[PDB]
């Protein structure tokens, strides 16, 4: 439907050019939404060890990931007032952590919308019109 | 006791260098607190009209203030996992909005700690042993 922001490797919080482009589309969407809609950028990791890395927990890596994406959104014009970030650490995985490929699905940031019922449909249509030909 | 971060003028989120040095002293403090203490950075304003400004509400001004302070704390070593920011707009003044000086008191960011009872005592000492030794 709409992809989360997937990170290159398991230990990285780096935002590459492709992800920058994707964050820009999402920033563009957020600004057409009703102002009472708020955005929570959620960070997650796989279960890969954090040896050979500066981070002392997956909650840190996940926070850094989410904080970064939110900062790129702010750079594209999204209002700080509509935004927050959350770290979920290694909890709540999307796929099994059995393979490199599935592990990478877990290393992500997700966008949650906070919306009343009457605004929900506007978001739905705005999201459809952006992410379809 | 510990002062809030005060903003120079009513309509800006600009941080001067005596208060930037002060944010760095607070980031230093935060890094010495128990890992389970989280920190909420809160933005407030006075009630002066948003004439000739980019901000469309006091909530937006306060949110940009809080977010900026939070960004600087992260700059000086605070784990993003422990941080959040919140806007209160022109609600919750600490002073009446009846004089220029009283209004300046209202244009500020405050630090709120999220702590259990046993960490509460630890924060107490750290703040005492730093701000009144």
């Amino acid at each position: 439907g709409i992809d989360p922001f997937t990170f290159e490797n398991a230990t990285s919080d780096a935002i590459n050019q492709d992800m920058m482009l994707y964050i820009e589309r999402i920033a563009k969407i957020i600004q057409k939404l009703p102002k009472r809609v708020h955005i929570n950028v959620r960070g997650f990791t796989d279960d890969t060890p954090l040896v050979k890395t500066r981070f002392k927990s997956h909650y840190e890596l996940a926070a850094n990931r989410a904080y970064r994406v939110m900062k790129v959104l702010i750079q594209y014009g999204v209002n700080p007032n509509q935004l927050s970030f959350s770290s979920y650490g290694s909890t709540n995985p999307i796929a099994p952590n059995d393979s490199l490929e599935n592990r990478m699905k877990n290393n992500r940031v997700e966008i949650f919308f906070s919306t009343d019922a009457n605004d929900l449909s506007k978001i739905h249509s705005i999201l459809d019109n952006e992410f379809n030909p």
